């Protein structure tokens, strides 16, 4: 049936084209939108109808139910909004005319109408019109009125059915780009400029990841997609732009799950003469004002089972609670694990190896003692982050551009937000020692030889910028697709982007 | 002495001081004030000041340091795009041991921090008198004495923003753009969104893309050359006005007015034409540069500094030209009539001129691109004033709506400033079966060797067979922008890191 009516309907609009019928005109002149005029007119009485006014609008046809001969009832829709259109034959402009537009319209059509304003006897606000102009013919049957638009394919490969259809899509991506507008506000104010670095790079960096590798003809180049902006973000600090910001999209050769997809927005700043205890507070006011601003409340409902589980209460109200990595996971596992000062010993890696064994929890290879400790973070200590909970002083084999602690050997100042159990934050007192972090580069380098196909490039041309001088620095990361997802209620990060990728 | 032997004897001596416990790279420094509001705030002081009263502290990068005598020492402090002296007296020192320690170690470009008290030189000059000096990050090399070299101004860009002051303001009116664009569209109740940068088919342009592999979904995926196709999707869906900045891939030449990843705007209309958006873009395109420079008048330097000026007005109306009647009038010969430009005798006329007026066409020497190289040679040359150039061929505008008088030409314009295209609009064809036409030619066009021709997408396709209203869209190179409200010739200049040959 709906084969067969694409080609009927294909047909029919081929004749109206041959027949001098243009069925997708030029040029629709819209005199008022359909939520002003609601907002303008929702005062009539049942019966009122005014001839003093014509304006013309616009939308999609929803629903069209036939009464009499003389009188038909279109559903119009736009904007989020509803109107309905009571086409009667005596105010139209001609009979003739009126029984030619009637039959020519069809459910999911884009018309333009000329009419008055007025309200039916059952009290529905209506326009009543002189003349109806289809637009733009919609040559496919839509779904159903029952039931419409419910599977989880449809609606993620045809976004623009889930958003003709479905009035909470919409207001997903109205949040969404809130979020946006918001944080742009926030570090603006702050004397942030928001700059653009390049997403091409001759060698990839700023984060532990798998690129995605392309090629340029005219420069007879290999070329990666960035990971990350951090290290440009630096290097401009070094030119004295003491506060810089950049929301843009990062490139992550790497597989899809309910809160990763391979192209991703961030928001990353730096702050001249700051540390991570400068960034907490800040994270502190922007996420909790973000949240009451968008939300209405500092408390978010949040249903991890899907409608149909349980709810829990999220509290943004600052300040957030937190926990240092080893020290907590020490008490998560009931067993002292070795001192910080000795996580590079082979010992240490092979204890942590048993541990994950003696636990199930569970790790591809390479088994390092970084991805290791990482899967023991993410099943013992980061499930138990419902609230926003940060995440402290980790160790410097997992944080390779992240200064060393002050206090604590073996550690570095480095934070995480994690909100109802998803990771949010990514933040930490920037590494500025150009020999110290030469190091480090070379120890990824090795890694990566050793099978982590995550592990850094070594970076020469920015290991030369902090030679020329980093002041003192704090960094900070936000994954805006998840806050999106934890705002909106969503378990799955599809339901915040407006094409997710998907497959073939 | 010798850059690298500066480079080697000031890293052994950051590393003894690290051995020796002495911390070169401190982890925090309590900034009191900063230099801009130090210098407002203690501007109104009279020669001679110092202020017993105020202990602040600021920190910043030292671009000179010259003795005078032992006991006093002066530094030229550098920060926020503005300048405070330090004026170390001995004296005046926590001690005179430590003055002659810390003193020692500093060399220029370091990177400071300053406690001490308001004050202003005899001279006039603004001045903090340090109780106490730290140092926060060493410069381990020898910066240049200036640093007018192109190569290295596009290779270290922290070293052109240290050292120009020029460099950071272009920089500063490019960040202005694009928040006068965000602000005026918003307010006209358009959604900002974001649509995919990695496609299974790029379009939305004529243009080669890069082309990349995604690894657990074992697919090929193209850099988005244009995000145009997702946005009309969009309107489909019922959002009537989007937009988006955001960057476009292009795998083509580096040149003065090219690069291979570059930012865009793109904003779509419900029920608009593209003569609503010539007078968009004028109400924008003035507005924005008003608010900026501060009036309606930009200097513009075709050939270099030293070279003619040209007062560039930018208040409306725009002049408006029609592509074909003026590069007839250019020529000096009439051309086909519009109705026959995608005959292959036109093809072949245009390809005779092309020889005859020596204007050269790299194959495929199709008819849009013979016709293109002629409009860059005799028409978008002369545009200086803003212009706009309407009325393209369908034959150059594959999503372009025809001309609703003019057949075998579009509701198509594009808008020239100092010589370079900064905008491209056109009345969004939305007739399915008539777009899938135009796909179709654009595909054997490909298979004819043209790598920059359109892939057949029929999920575009598809999507505007559930209807799409009336639309117009409109795209605009940022980077080209910032090119003429900044009076640069090369679009190196405002990028921050531009591609470079290795
Ligand atoms: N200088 C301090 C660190 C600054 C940010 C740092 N350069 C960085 O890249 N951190 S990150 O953890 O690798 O990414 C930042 C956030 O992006 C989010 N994100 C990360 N990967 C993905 C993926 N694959 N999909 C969707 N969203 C993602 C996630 O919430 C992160 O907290
Ligand atoms: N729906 C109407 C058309 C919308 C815009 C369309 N999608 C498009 O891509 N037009 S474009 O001509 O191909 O690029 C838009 C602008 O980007 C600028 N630009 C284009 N290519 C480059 C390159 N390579 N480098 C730098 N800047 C560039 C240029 O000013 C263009 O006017």
């Amino acid at each position: 049936d709906p084969n067969q009516y694409y080609k009927i309907r294909s047909q029919a609009i081929h004749q109206l084209k041959v027949n001098g019928e243009d069925p997708y005109p030029h040029k629709f002149h819209v005199d008022i939108s359909l939520t002003d005029f609601i907002q303008k007119y929702s005062h009539l009485q049942p019966g009122d109808h005014l001839t003093d006014i014509t304006l013309k609008v616009a939308g999609r046809i929803h629903a069209k139910r036939a009464s009499g001969g003389k009188l038909i009832f279109y559903d119009l829709r736009g904007e989020g909004v509803k109107l309905q259109v009571m086409a009667n034959s005596r105010n139209y402009k001609s009979e003739e005319e009126f029984i030619h537009i009637n039959n020519k319209l069809r459910r999911g059509d884009i018309i333009g109408v000329q009419g008055n304003p007025g309200k039916t006897k059952k009290g529905e606000l209506s326009i009543i019109p002189y003349e109806i102009t289809l637009l733009s013919p919609c040559l496919h049957m839509l779904p159903h009125l029952h039931f419409g638009l419910k599977d989880k394919e449809t609606r993620y490969r045809q976004r623009y059915l889930d958003l003709i259809l479905n009035d909470f899509v919409r207001q997903k991506f109205i949040i969404r780009s809130k979020i946006i507008t918001y944080i742009r506000s926030f570090l603006d104010e702050l004397g942030f400029l928001e700059i653009e670095t390049p997403m091409m790079n001759i060698i990839p960096g700023g984060a532990v990841a798998k690129p995605f590798i392309t090629y340029h003809n005219e420069l007879d180049m290999n070329l990666y997609m960035r990971i990350a902006p951090e290290l440009y973000h630096k290097m401009l600090v070094v030119g004295g732009i003491d506060r810089v910001y950049e929301i843009g999209r990062q490139f992550r050769n790497e597989g899809i799950d309910l809160t990763h997809n391979p192209e991703f927005t961030t928001c990353e700043f730096y702050m001249a003469y700051a540390d991570y205890h400068d960034h907490m507070e800040i994270t502190e006011k922007m996420v909790s004002g973000m949240v009451k601003h968008i939300t209405g409340s500092y408390k978010v409902t949040y249903h991890p089972d899907g409608p149909e589980g349980q709810a829990y209460d999220v509290d943004f109200t600052p300040p957030f609670r937190r926990i240092n990595m080893v020290e907590e996971l020490e008490k998560a596992l009931g067993m002292k694990l070795p001192e910080t000062n000795l996580f590079e010993t082979e010992e240490t890696r092979k204890i942590l190896d048993d541990i994950c064994v003696a636990k199930a929890v569970e790790c591809p290879p390479p088994r390092t003692t970084a991805r290791l400790l990482d899967k023991l973070v993410g099943e013992f200590l980061e499930v138990t982050c419902i609230n926003p909970t940060f995440i402290c002083d980790h160790p410097q084999i997992m944080s390779p551009l992240a200064k060393w602690h002050r206090s604590k050997e073996g550690l570095t100042e480095r934070f995480e937000l994690f909100v109802m159990k998803k990771e949010i934050c990514n933040a930490y007192t920037e590494l500025n020692d150009p020999m110290r972090q030469r190091q480090l580069f070379e120890e990824q380098a090795k890694a990566k030889a050793a099978g982590d196909d995550e592990a850094m490039f070594i970076d020469e041309n920015f290991c030369t910028a902090l030679e020329y001088g980093l002041p003192p620095t704090a960094g900070w990361g936000m994954g805006i697709d998840r806050v999106a997802m934890f705002l909106t209620d969503s378990n799955n990060i599809k339901e915040v982007l407006l094409f997710p990728a998907m497959k073939p």
